[PDB]
């Protein structure tokens, strides 16, 4: 396999984070994007990915997965022992409920603020800045991590007892609000401890 | 199972169609959430779906499947025999990929345009509305609509060789798309031609 993104992004990181929870890192050449240069939105990657976004997976017969949540899927299911997706129909939607909802609430709001309420990769890349849209995906995300503290308050994984997807979406939402350093609020003391819990997790560990 | 949604609400339509296509429609019951009213804007839905957002499915535990691609995957999953969310782990991965794709790029822009550049739900409930976001929202749209119009040229179903998850998320922005008045380009033919299948599939057909 192939894997088109850079080492150190929030988004990248859920992909990285599965391979190693699958033992699955050894197949896997990576091939740096260099998003500060813009090179995710030029004609070259477009055709790998029209969205222009990072990770891309390309397998060995060329075809093209885009998108966290689908690689992990293909990846989780490739050895026939689904871990992080759901192995019953209804551990399956939870999964699958909580990590969209951890998309949602908290790691797309924080990437969305990034890039427009902040400088984010820089006045050449942001051609359309809508700071007002930023700062109400910041709140977004701020209410968000308000959230996810109630359910880590209940349990200890976010769909249940066991580490899923769901919970590499947390992380990296996590990752990302470290990194534009808009801070889990004092009060959440359980996502903030679990969150600390996680940066020890081998998989997550080996990433940092 | 319970579904709370609107009849005619697009993502409603997601799973209404899926549903159907599974054979399952007569095991459930549809209540009704008015959007109009603010339904899903105060507490008493909010407990249900912090998201605030229609349908969620809940089943006989008292579960409750928020997004309607969770929704999708627990009921395709339930009679071992998945239709529209993929055998193969190829499959899966495609089907994701394209569906989140779908999602981003075509129906969760129509329906971001709806509520921030129209009048949407109306005042009482469109408390915050960024008129410039919604603009360039549906511009998205428009582009989304070009590529999967090309995607469609090669392929006879959104994610591959057969009907899955990915058409019904077209469908659905197709639908929104009329409910705003923005029309498909003429020159989006292969989408178009697409299009016209679905609307005599008996489970689309049904929706309609
Ligand atoms: N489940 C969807 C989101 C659902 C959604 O946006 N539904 C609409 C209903 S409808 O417009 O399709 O009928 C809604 O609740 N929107 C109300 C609002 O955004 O205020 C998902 O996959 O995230
Ligand atoms: N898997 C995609 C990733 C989306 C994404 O936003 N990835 C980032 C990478 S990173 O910021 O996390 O490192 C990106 O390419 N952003 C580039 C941009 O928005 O210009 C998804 O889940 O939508």
């Amino acid at each position: 396999m192939i894997i088109y993104d850079t080492p150190a992004g929030p988004y990248p990181a859920r992909v990285r984070i599965a391979l190693a929870e699958k033992n699955m890192l050894s197949s896997v050449q990576f091939v740096r994007i260099n998003l500060w240069k813009g090179e995710h939105k030029k004609p070259e990657f477009l055709a790998k990915n029209y969205s222009g976004t990072v990770p891309v997976l390309e397998l060995d017969d060329g075809t093209l997965i885009a998108e966290c949540t689908a690689i992990t899927e293909y990846i989780d299911a490739l050895d026939g022992t689904p871990t992080l997706t759901g192995k019953t129909p209804l551990e399956k939607g939870v999964i699958h409920m909580m990590n969209k909802r951890a998309e949602l609430e908290l790691l797309d709001p924080v990437s969305v603020y990034f890039h427009h309420a902040t400088p984010g990769l820089g006045p050449e890349v942001e051609l359309y800045q809508n700071k007002e849209w930023g700062l109400r995906q910041r709140d977004k995300a701020l209410h968000g991590m308000h959230y996810f503290d109630t359910v880590l308050r209940e349990r200890p994984y976010v769909a249940g007892d066991s580490f899923s997807m769901a919970d590499i979406t947390v992380i990296a939402g996590l990752i990302f609000a470290a990194i534009v350093k808009l801070q889990v609020p004092e009060e959440c003391e359980a996502l903030r401890a679990w969150y600390k819990r996680m940066q020890q997790r081998p998989s997550v560990k080996k990433l940092l």
